[PDB]
């Protein structure tokens, strides 16, 4: 059949049980906030927040919580977030393309040949609808995080829980330690984009769409690959049409389009609309209810550098850059999911990314010996023509020149620390998590001789339309091992130092706990200051206070996601001066892929980092610095 998976349980069968999203005490943010400023602020910074703190607690921050828990209480179908994070991310004018937009790379097929472009991309491909034909018809597998594998994961608990009514199915999951997550972002994976528009951007998803949407050399190309019948399309005749695609020797466009979605949003919402005056609505709806985009590259990788460029922006001819996601395929097979981030999180697109990999790669469509279906391409599949009047070609030069002068002042680099991973760490009874947070605190330290605002990401999808919360790694026991570490390695012993790391180590965990219990203090008072604008209010001075928006220039901008299927991942940073961190502790290794602009230099950075990975290795391994 033309399913990946087959669930006993419906896919959504917890959806309606889970747990809402908890909104702390004001009291306990607020505590919050001032501990992660701690490392941060001079005594006199310090004592100005404080009081500020104390005036919003007990004032307009006070009145503002009563509001928004009462509003809550009002809603209860939702998240007190939701509305306020989509519309962050969709009220944002910068260009979405490295601000936003991140990527995942595949593993290669570990069978050498099923690596070949044609091949691969119509396997990754076939198995991308495949997803969406399983989770269309209620057999994915739900989400589901659990304590105890080997008991709550079980073919056995499976055939009681879907007896239960999705009125109550939660509870029975939670009574065996399983913890059900959110899935309501998987109605945006597919059919799906995002169109600018002045103001705030919308979120369009046409579920009766069949067709794809390839980008070659900068062509625009379509076919379909469900039948009438809600079939996927032979795959020998998706194979054929991809086949003819490869085959185009059209150089690439004078104008290429793709340039457009790389802009500001709102000269891209008006470049849109002139689109539209010049008569491009049914192109336009055509890209935009495609199933996704797949871009085909026509070059190998030479490394990984100039692998993460081209899975995280690319020459900005070839991505559609608004669609929610591109699945990206180069002539070597390497492929990657670029996507973007407004309407979903890492969580839900490294499940479709790991049962892609799963099933393109153990059940594959085709074989690097299939023969393409004699079938006409030239019926089946329509190449795209835009009509550009003079405007919108001066529109897509000025996209190409910011796109090609900002891509410039992009670094990335990479280090693969081979001394160790989890399994060292686990038995050291140390966080591997926490151990990699306190490297880069301590590289940083080490490079600039600062403590900096950091961000690391935590789905919050074990509740109610949960998205992600703030853990904010940079601490006073990171901060005091730091110093430790880089300004006076004599004055302390081997077993000082592994105290040291260890206490790091419990405070990162709970703060990890908490995050993901919604106990952090970032989306709580982002929550209240979103409220104090909606209801037309100025803006309290919490949030004018300059330590308040220091703490959200996030010079350390980490994130990792791991599983068999990734390779890698990229984001750029979020600030001019910062750092963008992808990382990943292994079972044996270390690996981090690391971005900035100018003001900053990531290969000094993996340099320091390089060598407190070291140092911590040896502090624990019993050895001296
Ligand atoms: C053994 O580790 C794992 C096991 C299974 C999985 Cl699915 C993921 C991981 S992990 O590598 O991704 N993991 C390690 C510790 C950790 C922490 C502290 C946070 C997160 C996390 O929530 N990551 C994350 C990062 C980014 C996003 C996003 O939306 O951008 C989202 Cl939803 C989630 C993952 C992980
Ligand atoms: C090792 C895998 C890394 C890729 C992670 C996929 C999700 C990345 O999401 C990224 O998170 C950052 C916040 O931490 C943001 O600054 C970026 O804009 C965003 O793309």
């Amino acid at each position: 059949d033309d399913y990946l998976q087959h669930s006993i349980v419906p896919t959504m069968h917890y959806q309606d049980s889970l747990p809402r999203l908890p909104i702390p005490k004001l009291e306990d943010t607020m505590k919050r906030y001032l501990n992660a400023q701690k490392p941060l602020l001079d005594d006199s910074q310090f004592r100005r927040t404080e009081a500020l703190c104390k005036n919003f607690e007990t004032g307009v921050g006070k009145e503002l919580h009563a509001h928004l828990l009462a509003q809550d209480k009002q809603n209860k179908h939702t998240s007190y977030i939701s509305g306020p994070w989509f519309d962050m991310y969709l009220t944002a004018r910068d260009s979405i393309v490295l601000n936003f937009n991140p990527f995942m790379a595949f593993n290669p097929d570990p069978k050498s040949e099923y690596n070949d472009q044609l091949t691969r991309a119509t396997n990754l491909t076939v198995s991308a609808v495949r997803f969406l034909k399983t989770l269309q018809a209620g057999l994915l597998e739900p989400e589901v995080f659990h304590l105890n594998p080997s008991k709550s994961d079980t073919d056995a608990f499976k055939r009681l829980i879907r007896f239960v009514p999705p009125s109550l199915s939660w509870y029975g999951a939670y009574l065996v330690n399983a913890y059900p997550l959110d899935m309501s972002q998987y109605f945006r994976l597919f059919n799906s984009t995002r169109i600018p528009r002045p103001n705030r951007d919308e979120l369009f998803t046409d579920t009766k769409a069949r067709h794809l949407l390839v980008l070659r050399k900068g062509h625009f190309y379509v076919f379909d690959v469900l039948d009438q019948d809600g079939n996927i399309v032979n795959p020998l005749e998706i194979q054929a049409h991809l086949k003819y695609i490869l085959s185009d020797s059209s150089p690439v466009p004078e104008f290429p389009v793709a340039y457009l979605t790389s802009e500001n949003r709102d000269v891209w919402a008006e470049l849109r609309q002139k689109l539209i005056f010049d008569g491009n609505e049914e192109t336009l709806k055509k890209v935009d209810s495609a199933v996704f985009c797949l871009c085909l590259d026509d070059f190998p990788m030479k490394d990984l550098i100039h692998l993460s460029h081209t899975m995280l922006h690319g020459d900005g001819t070839n991505r559609w850059f608004d669609k929610s996601f591109n699945l990206i395929v180069a002539e070597d097979g390497t492929a990657a999911v670029h996507f973007e981030h407004s309407w979903g999180d890492g969580v839900a697109v490294l499940r479709f990314f790991n049962e892609v990999f799963r099933d393109s790669t153990q059940t594959p469509a085709i074989t690097p010996q299939s023969q393409p279906a004699a079938t006409n391409s030239s019926a089946s599949v329509e190449t795209l023509s835009f009509n550009l009047s003079g405007a919108l070609k001066a529109g897509i030069t000025a996209a190409k020149e910011k796109f090609d002068t900002t891509v410039k002042t992009l670094s990335i680099d990479s280090i693969q620390f081979q001394r160790g991973g989890k399994e060292f760490l686990k038995k050291k009874q140390l966080s591997p998590d926490a151990v990699a947070q306190l490297a880069f605190q301590m590289a940083f330290l080490r490079q600039y001789g600062q403590t900096v605002a950091t961000y690391e990401s935590c789905s919050t999808a074990a509740f109610k339309h949960g998205r992600t919360e703030t853990i904010r790694p940079a601490s006073i026991f990171t901060k005091r091992c730091s110093e430790a570490f880089v300004r006076d390695p004599s004055k302390h012993s081997v077993g000082e130092l592994q105290h040291m790391m260890a206490e790091c180590s419990k405070y990162h965990g709970q703060l990890t706990k908490e995050a993901a219990m919604g106990q952090g203090f970032d989306r709580h008072l982002y929550a209240l200051r979103y409220l104090a604008t909606a209801r037309g209010l100025n803006l309290p001075e919490l949030y004018l206070d300059p330590a308040y928006q220091q703490m959200n220039h996030n010079i350390l901008s980490t994130s990792t996601l791991n599983s068999p299927a990734v390779s890698l991942g990229g984001f750029a940073p979020v600030v001019p001066d910062g750092f963008g961190i992808a990382y990943a502790v292994h079972d044996d290794w270390i690996g981090c892929n690391v971005s900035s602009y100018s003001g900053r230099n990531a290969r000094e950075f993996l340099h320091c980092v390089q060598k407190c990975l070291e140092d911590i290795f040896d502090a624990l391994e019993g050895k001296a610095i």
